[PDB]
């Protein structure tokens, strides 16, 4: 066909019950996710081509970069919960791996303060029995589909996009690719 399994993607030997429709995971300290998010608005892009009644979400991982992966891990659950996403993803991206001013929990902390959120609320929030389920929800999700690589997607549990498939000679077709495999996938 146009789109065939271990091609643009691949199926999962093991389908995830319950799994959000549209699930992305990364990691601030991998390369390819810092192109995804500042060269490429992967997720921008996907997004603009569900069909809407479709939700998405994205959780960052462990396995990268030891202790300050985790603390990583724990500060994309107080940018969830507080709901400031778009205003630390950046400047964490840069501070990990242009600047590379981001060298412990503290440094993760001067972010968000930079970013405008309270010291105080922070402080609550990455203490807060809330942010502990939320990070248990990034790692059970990574759980369930042994995830030993990112950038990655998962749609509907049961598909893996695969972005090594698809030509990158121009940026631009493959975003446009990538996202409407999701679409195509999503309508599966």
């Amino acid at each position: 066909a146009q789109y065939e399994d271990g091609k643009q993607y691949t199926t999962l030997e093991k389908p995830v019950a319950g799994a959000p429709q549209v699930l992305e995971f990364f990691s601030f300290f991998c390369p390819h996710c810092y192109q995804f998010e500042e060269v490429l608005h992967i997720s921008d892009n996907v997004k603009k081509k569900l069909p809407e009644g479709v939700k998405m979400t994205k959780y960052h991982v462990n396995f990268m970069g030891g202790d300050l992966g985790k603390d990583l891990t724990q500060a994309w659950a107080v940018a969830m919960a507080l709901g400031v996403e778009d205003k630390v993803t950046v400047p964490l991206f840069e501070g990990v791996q242009k600047t590379q001013t981001i060298r412990s929990a503290s440094d993760i902390r001067d972010v968000f303060i930079n970013a405008g959120i309270k010291g105080e609320e922070y402080d609550a929030a990455w203490n807060s029995f809330v942010v502990k389920s939320l990070v248990a929800q990034q790692e059970k999700a990574a759980a369930d589909v042994q995830l030993r690589g990112v950038p990655a997607m998962f749609v509907n549990g049961k598909y893996q996009l695969n972005p090594q498939g698809m030509d990158t000679s121009n940026m631009d077709v493959f975003v446009q690719q990538y996202a409407d495999t999701v679409k195509y996938l999503s309508e599966k």
